[PDB]
């Protein structure tokens, strides 16, 4: 039978958008396409505070915003644990986390866009040790992304080619490159930002003042 | 004070999608920008069933999805009287309807993507008469789109430039190129599109068995 | 044994750039990569002065910058019997005639962007029976465009979706979306769009004060 | 009187290709609309082969590369000195040294994409104190690209707010996401990468079996 899957997006979400949305169903889309899996649950871990040189809204509102904005969807949680830890920690750790909660166990795969894959080129940015345990104990779901070439990263990375079978590269004919950042801009300025984001999120935004100039 | 306005988006919205209402949001912002607009009503007309060579959902069905689409908009409507006529009606038989309808009259002009703009220039598509009427008696707000060059459209078109005080360019920093056809397919296969059009719309064709193979 | 192939594009090419000579490239590697065909001559062929409601660049001045734009290709060419006619040719003309020479066999089909499997939808933009012929007497190879979905094309076509033998589907991997329109503006308006067309047809447009 | 102004590009260059030159064209055309500059010089400068967890091909090879993509250009040239240093050097430290140079006086800027603006946020990857000298004792001139938003990015940097005179953002109107990983892949399954790479350096890299 297919083997189940549990998809984890590890990120800012400041705030959730419709694109960091759709990358959940895209990759379910594509895992359920391949034959071999069957994904039963995903989930959304906004970072911890402490992370970053950005400034981001408090995660006790990134966490509701996400909740909200899953409130119509029957198979996506927003998970705090993460975002609740004294400190920023590394994503390896956060798998290793979600895998123990699990603990006949369902595979638990990093979901991200294809842009995260090039930074794990950047300098000092993510260990060689959590890449090789990231893609060879848990599995990658990547989404393709404008301007980024998945296959050729993974070409080109010695680690990621090694274990190029437990990375999953899914994409939509679709172009969909909303920023979040441009999000924040344009709530800055009062402008509109409805049906790039959910409206549930929008509301919580307006009511908690969130995003301001 | 402020001109009042309302804008027409006449198309098939085959099945409305966020990117056809994030055209309005732009739109309004972008006329709300310039400081002498106040746009106090958006209107959704779908397209008559004769139309085309394309076969389109029933327009019975295309009304009741853009008016599920729009119960969390407070400005944008549907407007079935359009559909609802015997036959296909060029556009700017529309117009003159709805301007009809308002009538200190509130300006009503056409809203529409770049694209739009360009089919002006299709032979025997637009006749030059609409063309202008269109442009000098209501006015276009059009959107910006990948690929196309609304200022070079607007030079390049005699009637156009004469009257491009009345035609006005509004664009967002986001790429957002979701095609309704691509919706079609997609649905048809029985995958996804949650996060490209909205979950009130996605109930709708479930429910009634819409865009099937 | 692979068939021989030949890709006409039919196209204002007002002017040509690199996005219209890009198309071909990708158009090639595609039915190479299929294993089935083998490519041998790609053929560029500028529309007549009559066409449209658009004030185009003078046709011998559209063959010329086609001519110079492949002078580094090895494989496409400019044809400029279609543009020398007394009028207006529907494309189907274009190819029976271009067909009719290769006989004085390859197989002849028509180069273009998924946004012409679009305009085929068009409302007396294109005779069914042109439609049917094109994809059922010669070929037609689409290369991807943002914003566009051939297969939806395709499979909502009654014509189209009979005859997906003879219809080819080359994707795009790279964006590129450089609109002619925008290259005659920046032009008119005294700015750079080297790199976007030839080097040699941005001197002849200088030369000929083309766009201004 | 126009401030004389110099542009300088910091990058892989592997290989170099006809988006990273179009940066240049977008750059010198924003620069001089504003009115108050007049650029004079272009500067590719080329990562030296201690940088990063990349394979790059050898530094010589990128800049021959880049040097033939430029012969065409009247104002842009490829400069080794950063490439053919013992280690890899922070970029204020290359803008330091062409800053020198040129007093052996035009402005200095540095010209880079919109996404390198968002790296200037990646922890640990760009000092602060560089952050600052770079848009303040230099400059910095950026080119959008998709999915980025320049202004946002400027907006939320407590340095870069502070000095947004010498920051300029110049649009790119056109969509010219082309890849050079994509470009590197494509190279090396013998598919075409004409028109979105100089011809000359397609040659080279072919010659030199580069990318293989
Ligand atoms: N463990 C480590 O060494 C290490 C190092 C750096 C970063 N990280 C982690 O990486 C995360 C960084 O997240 P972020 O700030 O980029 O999150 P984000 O909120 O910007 O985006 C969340 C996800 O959405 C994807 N996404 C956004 N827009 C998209 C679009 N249009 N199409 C497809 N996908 C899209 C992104 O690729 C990402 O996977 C954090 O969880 C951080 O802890 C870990
Ligand atoms: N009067 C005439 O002579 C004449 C001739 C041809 C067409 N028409 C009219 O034009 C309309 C054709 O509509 P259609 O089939 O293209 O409608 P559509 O449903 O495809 O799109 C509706 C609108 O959304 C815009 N749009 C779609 N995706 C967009 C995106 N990603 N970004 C920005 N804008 C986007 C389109 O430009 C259009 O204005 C009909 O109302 C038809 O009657 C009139
Ligand atoms: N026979 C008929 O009934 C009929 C009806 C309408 C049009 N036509 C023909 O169609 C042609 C119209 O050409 P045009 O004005 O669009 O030519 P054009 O110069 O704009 O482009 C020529 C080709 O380049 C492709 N192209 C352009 N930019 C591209 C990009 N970025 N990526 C991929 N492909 C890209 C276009 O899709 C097209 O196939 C003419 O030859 C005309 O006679 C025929
Ligand atoms: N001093 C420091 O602390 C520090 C830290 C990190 C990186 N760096 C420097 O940054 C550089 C990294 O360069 P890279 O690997 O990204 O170079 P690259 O070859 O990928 O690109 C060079 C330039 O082209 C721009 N570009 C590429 N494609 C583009 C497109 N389609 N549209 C517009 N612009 C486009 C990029 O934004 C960049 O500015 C190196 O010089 C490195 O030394 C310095």
């Amino acid at each position: 039978s297919r083997i189940p899957v549990v998809l984890l997006a590890c990120g800012s979400f400041n705030p959730i958008t419709n694109m960091h949305l759709r990358m959940f169903e895209v990759a379910r889309d594509h895992l359920h396409q391949t034959g071999m899996y069957q994904v039963i649950q995903g989930i959304i871990s906004p970072v911890n505070d402490t992370y970053g040189k950005k400034d981001l809204a408090a995660s006790h509102h990134r966490v509701a915003m996400a909740r909200l904005a899953l409130q119509t969807s029957d198979w996506i949680r927003v998970d705090p644990w993460e975002s609740e830890q004294a400190q920023w920690m590394e994503t390896v750790k956060v798998l290793r986390h979600h895998h123990s909660k699990l603990l006949a166990v369902p595979e638990l795969k990093l979901l991200c866009g294809a842009d995260v894959l090039k930074t794990f080129q950047t300098p000092n940015l993510w260990k060689d040790a959590h890449i090789q345990e990231i893609v060879e104990k848990f599995g990658l779901v990547c989404v393709g992304r404008v301007s980024h070439d998945p296959k050729g990263y993974i070409a080109e990375s010695p680690i990621l080619r090694m274990h190029q079978h437990n990375i999953h590269l899914a994409k939509e004919p679709v172009q969909n490159e909303i920023s979040a950042t441009y999000i924040r801009r344009a709530l800055g300025q009062g402008q509109s930002v409805k049906y790039l984001i959910p409206d549930a999120v929008i509301t919580y935004i307006k009511d908690h003042g969130l995003y301001t100039k």
